[PDB]
């Protein structure tokens, strides 16, 4: 039932998008151009801020492995979620990730939908969200892509697995 006409893959360019983000300096708007162009970026997506797999497992892994990741030729790290910007900002602060990593709000799932990564987690009270995935993006181009078949899993898309790819 979901649109699979386009499903992002290795080799594809990311569509243009804008993300809102609460930084310590204030609320800002991040474009895909600004984020990705001329850069090697690790992007991971989570079903939901403050949800257990996302908060206890997926994100802490990237925060624990941040320095090791950046030291392997990566300019930036971002997490994206279909959450509003205030929840994203609160999650940045409470996870201890504020200022270490981008926290990108894809509130209406515009980006997520565009790349064909929607998932229905209605039963868990989440509604329409992003699949869990990680990707290595080089000047806006997908070079490595790890999509979880199950949102309760975070290994293939985890920081430890990403480090092995770099």
């Amino acid at each position: 039932y979901f649109q699979s006409m386009m499903t992002i893959a290795v080799g594809d360019k990311l569509p243009n998008a804008t993300f809102k983000e609460k930084t310590a300096d204030g609320p800002v708007e991040v474009t895909t151009e600004l984020l990705f162009k001329g850069k090697r970026v690790v992007l991971f997506a989570v079903p939901g801020a403050f949800t257990p797999t996302c908060s206890l497992n997926h994100l802490p892994g990237y925060l624990e492995n941040r320095d090791a990741i950046l030291a392997r030729g990566v300019d930036d790290i971002a997490v994206v979620a279909v959450n509003d910007l205030h929840v994203m900002g609160a999650w940045a602060t409470h996870s201890g990730g504020m200022g270490k990593i981008h926290f990108l709000s894809d509130w209406n799932a515009a980006f997520t939908k565009a790349i064909g990564m929607e998932i229905d987690l209605s039963a868990g009270t989440l509604g329409i969200r992003s699949k869990r995935y990680s990707m290595l993006v080089e000047d806006g181009v997908v070079k490595a892509l790890n999509i979880e078949e199950s949102p309760g899993q975070a290994t293939a898309s985890g920081a430890a697995a990403m480090l092995e790819l770099l």
